[PDB]
């Protein structure tokens, strides 16, 4: 675990970028009923070694939209330079998928994404600024953040009255908000899928509203995870299995 000059050029450094961070719609399929344009979704992930602290592997996908085949792939393995501290996910993902972005930039710019859905939060975070917004600041790209887990900051907690809202969600598109102390809306909580019930946490990353990042994300899923999530964490994890 990093020492405390680390930890506050981290939290300066989320505070200096925080505010680049745009929170409304910002390209025109965004303000399409059926979101007519788009046609790249761009997923990321990082999967890691069970007895290795120094190597994982990253990848991006994009997706055609609204097909959800994959048209483009980049796994690459990676050394680790931060260990895993919750609020600070950035630190130790987020520099290895800016050069994926690049990376695709130079070898197949046509198929740059026009959104990217990242495992983890963006607004939805302790200090205003998780990894789906430190990767949209750091690329200019409209970001979605997709967490499997509830972070619980603003008063935000996984408890009884929580669960029972969850209960409430029958069917897919089925959402509730998640409210801060301060009354303010930080994400979603959406059932992504007909016969899942755990819902995923669905926040502003960059250049987008929440109603259209829930809308989007919930167009994405065939499974529970959704699709360009879903796609970079297997490929990702089978390039690690296979190296192994
Ligand atoms: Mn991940
Ligand atoms: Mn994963």
């Amino acid at each position: 675990r990093p020492p405390e000059e680390t930890l506050s050029l981290w939290k300066g450094e989320q505070a200096r970028l925080k505010a680049r961070v745009v929170d409304r719609d910002t390209e025109a399929w965004q303000r399409d009923p059926s979101f007519s344009g788009l046609q790249k979704v761009g997923g990321v992930d990082v999967s890691f070694v069970k007895g290795d602290s120094v190597r994982a592997c990253a990848s991006l996908v994009v997706l055609s939209y609204p097909e959800l085949k994959v048209v483009y792939e980049d796994s690459r393995m990676v050394g680790l330079k931060a260990p895993y501290v919750s609020g600070f996910l950035a630190f130790r993902e987020v520099p290895f998928l800016v050069e994926l972005v690049q990376r695709l930039q130079e070898k197949e710019p046509d198929l740059m994404p026009q959104v990217v859905l990242v495992d983890g939060n963006g607004v939805l975070h302790q200090r205003g600024f998780g990894v789906a917004c430190h990767l949209g600041v750091l690329t200019e790209l409209p970001c979605i953040g997709v967490a499997k887990k509830l972070l619980q900051v603003d008063g935000l907690e996984n408890n009884a009255l929580h669960k029972e809202k969850i209960v409430l969600l029958q069917a897919g598109g089925d959402t509730f908000p998640l409210i801060g102390s301060s009354g303010t809306v930080l994400g979603m909580a959406l059932r992504s899928h007909d016969h899942s019930t755990k819902p995923l946490y669905v926040s502003v990353g960059h250049r987008i509203s929440l109603e259209v990042a829930v809308r989007l994300t919930h167009h994405c899923c065939r499974f529970r995870i959704p699709e360009p999530i879903r796609q970079a964490d297997i490929r990702s994890r089978e390039y690690i299995r296979r190296t192994l």
